[PDB]
């Protein structure tokens, strides 16, 4: 689809079978999510923004089907204000900025 | 144009009479800058983020210049990590994500 930005480009997102809001996040590197429970392995990760670091939980290959497109990739687990979808996914999704 | 997001979606600006490059951000509300002396009055405010919050100078009505787009809204100056162009302005240049 294509979005417009007079509102927060919010969607919905499946991940570890549970649907969650999430923002999609040209400025952001990585994908962030706020605290929840994952399966598998996680390794401790330290993430900077603009008021500073927040520790977080690394999981790597993750699937996350966003706005109905999969994607298999890194999330980051932690204290975020808000669930964010990074470029690592964004380009998965093939979505791109136009104008 | 169109701008894939391999890389960070960089742009040159242009601001108060200073060309600088910045952030094309659709995870940001308003626009963030640099530290910049701009004219005029302004009022403080305080911006969140992942990391906490910072304080900042909102200065209204000011003009950029975005690819050759022109835009006027609301800038906030202080010390951001990176010039951050938020949906405020990036609606005045038509920009929409796509996938
Ligand atoms: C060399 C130094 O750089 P640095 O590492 C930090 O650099 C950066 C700092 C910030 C950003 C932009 C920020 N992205 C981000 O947080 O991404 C994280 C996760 O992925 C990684 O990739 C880049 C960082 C990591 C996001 O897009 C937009 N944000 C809101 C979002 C969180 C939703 C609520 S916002 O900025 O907070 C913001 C709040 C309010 C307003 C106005 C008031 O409406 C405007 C902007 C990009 C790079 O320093 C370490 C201290």
């Amino acid at each position: 689809p294509q979005i417009t930005l007079w509102k927060r480009p919010l969607v919905t997102i499946k991940i570890g079978g549970q649907l969650k809001e999430a923002l999609l996040d040209t400025g952001a590197d990585d994908t962030v999510l706020e605290e929840m429970n994952l399966p598998g392995r996680w390794k401790p990760k330290m993430i900077g923004g603009i008021g500073g670091f927040i520790k977080v939980r690394q999981y790597d290959q993750i699937l996350i089907e966003i706005c109905g497109h999969k994607a298999i990739g890194t999330v980051l687990v932690g204290p975020t204000p808000v669930n964010i979808i990074g470029r690592n996914l964004l380009t998965q999704i093939g979505c791109t900025l136009n104008f």
